[PDB]
């Protein structure tokens, strides 16, 4: 109870919005989100991340990402290794400079996540309201040159229908 109530109080201080979805991926079943030091609200909040590559029909899962990690740092991590998993048209444009990063808002829209921002700072803002989904980050990595087309196809109603309420 002590650990759980501390985490709740620490997350409300950080102004974090959490949206529960009806069919979260099985990789999130354990619900691993924690303060690095469980009895210290100031310690780094650590959450999982789903990294979606919608134009490649692929995604990555990172079990632990610190809130002090920048968007750039996470992009650098997931794109550093051999990029053989991308096997479709436009695979060559998955580099740290050539991609943009998008996140879903509480309204069901999309925001471009600034590469220099920390996840702490993105989740803390009252507006724009960028939530966790099932107590985890969800980001979309899309090449700049495919972004206008991908944003045009984004279905806000379909996004809201993923949610429990
Ligand atoms: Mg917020």
């Amino acid at each position: 109870e002590n650990k759980k109530i501390m985490l709740e109080s620490a997350m409300t201080l950080r102004n974090i919005t959490n949206i529960k979805t009806h069919s979260p991926v099985e990789l999130l079943n354990e619900g691993k989100i924690r303060l690095e030091d469980p009895m210290d609200f100031e310690s780094q909040l650590i959450y999982p991340a789903l990294i979606m590559y919608p134009t490649q029909d692929e995604f990555d899962f990172v079990g632990e990402v610190s809130e002090l990690t920048t968007v750039q740092e996470l992009v650098d991590l997931v794109l550093e290794g051999p990029q053989e998993r991308f096997k479709k048209e436009g695979k060559e444009n998955f580099t740290p400079k050539k991609v943009l990063v998008f996140m879903e808002t509480k309204a069901g829209g999309l925001i471009k996540a600034g590469k220099k921002l920390t996840f702490h700072d993105i989740l803390k803002k009252e507006s724009p309201d960028v939530p966790l989904f099932d107590n985890a980050l969800k980001i979309y990595i899309v090449p700049k040159v495919e972004s206008e087309g991908w944003i045009s196809k984004w279905d806000k109603q379909k996004a809201l229908e993923r949610r429990s309420v």
